């Protein structure tokens, strides 16, 4: 016998599969920030890393599983087969690096999401890599999966930032600063200016000349500043990981505990505000086990809705021209 | 009036001294995961980072301050100034870089570092992880002026933190209900205390009476071999530690800022204990709470064992007397 | 040598002052609920319970302390005696029995002042009924600054809206944003301009909302949240969850100088044409110094008129009050 | 079209099976601070709680309902029907009554399991059933026998309370945390525990090898007093405020995180220790288990003192004489 054997008598020796799976491919700066705040975050008993970079792929799985005396998560695998990858509840794509983008991220794409779904046919897809509301219907496309089952990030670090922003402004906490910034992630996003309040105070019912040039307190420089620093943090540290790695574990919480929560993120928008091509925008979505179940209706302004229009107009331009 | 000034109405423009205070010095890989660790434990009221590199220390910085939302950390400050770590509980130092050379190297660092520190947090304790931890502890301990409670070393927190990891895989058990000991100094010449090896209170070596020994049938020494081939190999996939670290970290830092007083394995002032007379700093287990290392665990060790720790000690030694400050 | 001895060494026997203090006096069925809430959601490094029945404050102790292994607060005391308060950065009043405005002012009488001489720079949370009266009485003996001295007011009351409206729409109480503010219970005030999801008011899409004339009667929501304190009184006997996960989360905000904004009652004289010394909930900004700023909400003739009302019937009472 | 219809576009009304569901049986003292400690625990998606009074049901129900925005569990279900407990993952079992006699109150308990077992079963046929409901090592036999399930899906929470008090005994005697101090109590729950002194330890430093007559009466500090003072407490509590909540609600939540998580740790829980310490019949008993996804996968084979084994044995023979006369 064994020391093992010595010490623990067996009862059963089933290797059981996991409940609450949890895959990230990409184990880049955002993929890694992903990993270490949802195993803080305790979501999921089991974690799986995908990876090109086979060393890298190894060595950062090793890194979290050396921490695993002060983690709730259990099993901590890693793999470049998609095998590691099986029963995933939520799939992470972080993958890529930092129209040339598009294409190249598209051929990516194209391995990825057939062998996500071949090994987790009812897993729930967040996508993360840029250009994020391209690339969810991109995944959205190969994978055949329903609209609900395909969410992207979008709009989510863009608010978070705006809250942030709208925060330090006020002197309140991003929690109880509320604000929405919809549409398309990145420099073409929307500040929803009505829906912008502190304890249901509507801050453009104070202050009419909110998001204005007119006005003189400039807080259209609020929805300026999150573009501005966004390429400030890429200028100054070289990348983006905290910031993004808590948003989408905020995200994985509301999924993989059904929370029924609203989020800003990137769905299938054609049907509302006039848009007709397929095309993924950022919205208010109720988050739960199912993915985005349900979809908050925003009254948007005719200069709102004419933005989100160009929006879904230039990003299908993009699209009809891809070769899956 | 302003829009803030119309929405809302000040009883008072604050503003009390930083209560529950962390501040990191090196923004580097391993600073970083301290810092995110730490935030989402939820241990800081206001977090600090130092750095010389002001274009990274910014940009990290920020990219804390935008997860703001999801953190319940209200202020998150950043200066090459020490002026940003004033009134800290906490100062945890993770900075130079990764790799006789490091030693000298980083205590030039800690000889504007610690100072500065000291200056402006003169009651906080000194969380020391930049290496040679062991000897870098002293170096910060004799520069501060500190009592020997208030400057607590990193030492064999990881060491332990991975031995417990790889025997939790060899027995099918989570490493929280694995329990072992790695002490003495740091890295290579670490310790595995076989004696304290158990699970439910039931000794390993009590059982396996070869345990850590060459004619181990199982060859259980390889589990305290793997913490160190890990550690190398780790480095050669992607080229730095940080998750595992920062984690460890952040474990030390709960138990100092809720004043836990629970046992961790740290590097502490070994003189007096183990036939050591020597001013070194090695790890044994220490009660954590909010004066740092109240109390130290006198483990029962082996001639073999204690020679091991004498031989460190005399090591590091010979390194830290022909040292200057 | 002891055991103790030959096991650890001492670097030194000194000082132990505590850093993040709470205290609950009155450890009834709201008071041991806060406990627990502050306990497990690690808020304190030491609790103290404070109560005039000793056996009872005794037992309630013992049980936490027995529970300390899967807790991360190191320190719970217990006495009759202020003493064990001493140093505490919040003190919560959830003492004097459940139904009561001249009987429990006689017990604050003597809880404040003592609360003052061990713990004078700290935060008083007031949970007893009538939570408006009583925050007045609480801040008029201690003597404390405005900010310091905050009543948990509408924040339950808000708590069951929120709850109840994130029901209606299924949606989570979290994403579901509404306010109910003025005099806790009966008499408060729910501010249906202010009701939202994502920032999108339901009184915009809805003009009927929280009118007579709504069919869908979105008025009802605010009256169940005074219908279902009463009907778990008749079920259960007493109300302790709810009230004991909301303190902790003011606690929460408070402790952690978190600068969040929350439904609590606080000295109102200065706004919505209110000149005397009464305490109304209004949406506050909660930190390490209690109440620091208050948000201006725009309220309606009508909404403004119930709040004048409850300041007009609350210091009725509190100038008949002998100090 | 309702305001709810102008507000939210639905693209499913698609409604699963909960994932991770917690069933609360018996919503008293015990079971109610089980509830709320799992709660804050995070560590069910729903809550189902079941009790033969209607009314404080409702009540406890619609109280933890109100603290919603403070949860992350977004379903907490009730109902005398157990239709409410179907698709538990784990099942906890506080349903009793705490002047009467020990037979009185295991020939009461069982009647009431002959029908809680069968209708939980009927629901949650691939549930962990976690017993508390006192003699809880001679009711997880009980819970066993009526349900059919594997010795590993039936959990008795027996010495796990009474070690949790002995660490924190421990832990005031030493001034040092009770997760630092090392100790187990195993055996038969209550009175009768064995507290194991060679198990004893900080930081791997056995205190019985530092202090040999550790747990002996010759004991010159009398440490045996830290065993006799967790029995003492039990009963102290229960003197002072009529009942014991908190430290049970905690222990159960600390169990059920191990089983809920599949964390594979190590708790001193009741389970079958036949053909173990020369038991030969059917009796549970506490020794320290793996806790995981399947419930008790794995026991610890303690190395116990011939007094130490005799008492296990004692114990066994004690709990098989009210078990060979019990019906089902
Ligand atoms: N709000 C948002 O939606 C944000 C999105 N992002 C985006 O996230 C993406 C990732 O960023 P970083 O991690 O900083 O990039 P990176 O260069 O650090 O990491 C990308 C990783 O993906 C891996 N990878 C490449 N091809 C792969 C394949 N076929 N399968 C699996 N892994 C593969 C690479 O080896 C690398 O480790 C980018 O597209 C970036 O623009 C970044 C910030 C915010
Ligand atoms: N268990 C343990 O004790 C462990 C200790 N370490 C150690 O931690 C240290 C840091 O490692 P990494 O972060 O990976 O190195 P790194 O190269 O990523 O980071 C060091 C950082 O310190 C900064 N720095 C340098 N001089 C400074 C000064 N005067 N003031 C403030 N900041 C200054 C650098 O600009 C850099 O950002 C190393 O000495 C390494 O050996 C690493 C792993 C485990
Ligand atoms: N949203 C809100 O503001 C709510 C407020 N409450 C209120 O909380 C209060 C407490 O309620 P319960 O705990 O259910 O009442 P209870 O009858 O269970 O408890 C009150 C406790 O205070 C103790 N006590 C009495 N005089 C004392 C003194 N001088 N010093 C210290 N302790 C003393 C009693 O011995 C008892 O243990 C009531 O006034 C009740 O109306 C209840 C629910 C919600
Ligand atoms: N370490 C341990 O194992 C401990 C076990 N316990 C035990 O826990 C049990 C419960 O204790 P308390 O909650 O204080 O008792 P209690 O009197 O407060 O509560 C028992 C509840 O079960 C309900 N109930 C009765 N028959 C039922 C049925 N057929 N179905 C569903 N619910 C039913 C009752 O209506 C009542 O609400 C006792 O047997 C007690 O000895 C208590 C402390 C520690
Ligand atoms: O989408 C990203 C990707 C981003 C990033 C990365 Cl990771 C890498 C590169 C860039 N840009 C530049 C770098 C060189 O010059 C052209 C493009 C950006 Cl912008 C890092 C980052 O923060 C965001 S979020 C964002 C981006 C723009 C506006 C608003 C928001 Cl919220
Ligand atoms: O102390 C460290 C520092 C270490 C590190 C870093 Cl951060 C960076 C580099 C190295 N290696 C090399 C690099 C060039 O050639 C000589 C040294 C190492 Cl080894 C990375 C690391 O894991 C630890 S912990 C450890 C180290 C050795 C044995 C046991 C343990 Cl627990
Ligand atoms: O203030 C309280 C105290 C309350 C309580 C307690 Cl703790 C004790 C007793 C009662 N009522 C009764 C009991 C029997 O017949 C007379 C008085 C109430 Cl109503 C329990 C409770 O839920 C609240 S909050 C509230 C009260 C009324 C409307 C709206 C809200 Cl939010
Ligand atoms: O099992 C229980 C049930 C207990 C309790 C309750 Cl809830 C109620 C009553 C009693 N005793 C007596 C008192 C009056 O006459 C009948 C029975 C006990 Cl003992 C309360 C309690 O703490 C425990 S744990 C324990 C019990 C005895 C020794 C050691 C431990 Cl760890």
């Amino acid at each position: 016998a064994t020391l093992k054997d010595q010490l623990i008598y067996n009862l059963l020796k089933e290797e059981q599969t996991p409940q609450n799976k949890i895959t990230v491919v990409g184990v880049g700066a955002v993929g890694m920030a992903c990993a270490i705040s949802i195993l803080m975050k305790d979501l999921a008993d089991e974690l799986a890393l995908v990876d090109v970079i086979e060393d890298k792929l190894k060595g950062e799985m090793m890194d979290l599983q050396h921490g695993s005396l002060f983690l709730r998560t259990p099993k901590i695998v890693s793999g470049k087969d998609y095998n590691v990858t099986a029963n995933s509840k939520l799939v992470i794509i972080t993958a890529g690096a930092r129209l040339n983008l598009v294409q190249r991220n598209v051929n990516i794409f194209k391995f990825i999401i057939p062998n996500v779904v071949k090994y987790s046919p009812n897993c729930k897809l967040l996508i993360v890599s840029n250009p994020v509301d391209i690339l969810t219907y991109v995944a959205w496309k190969i994978s055949g999966f329903p609209k609900n089952r395909v969410i992207g990030s979008g709009c989510n670090l863009d608010s978070a930032r705006f809250r942030y922003l709208m925060g330090e402004r006020l002197g309140v906490h991003p929690l109880s600063c509320h604000g929405w910034v919809l549409g398309e992630h990145g420099d073409s996003s929307v500040p929803v200016w009505s829906g912008m309040n502190v304890a249901g105070v509507s801050l453009k019912t104070l202050h009419p000349d909110l998001g204005t040039d007119k006005d003189k307190e400039q807080w259209k420089e609020v929805h300026k500043q999150v573009v501005e620093s966004a390429y400030e943090v890429i200028k100054l540290k070289g990348y983006t990981s905290w910031a993004i790695g808590l948003s989408v574990a905020d995200l994985a919480e509301s999924i993989m505990k059904n929370l029924r929560r609203v989020h800003p993120v990137s769905t299938m928008i054609k049907g509302l505000y006039g848009i007709k091509d397929d095309v993924f925008l950022s919205v208010p979505c109720i988050l739960g086990q199912n993915g985005i179940s349900d979809l908050v209706k925003v009254t948007l302004t005719s200069e709102e809705e004419a933005r989100l229009k160009k929006s879904a107009d230039t990003l299908w331009g993009i699209q009809k021209e891809l070769q899956f």
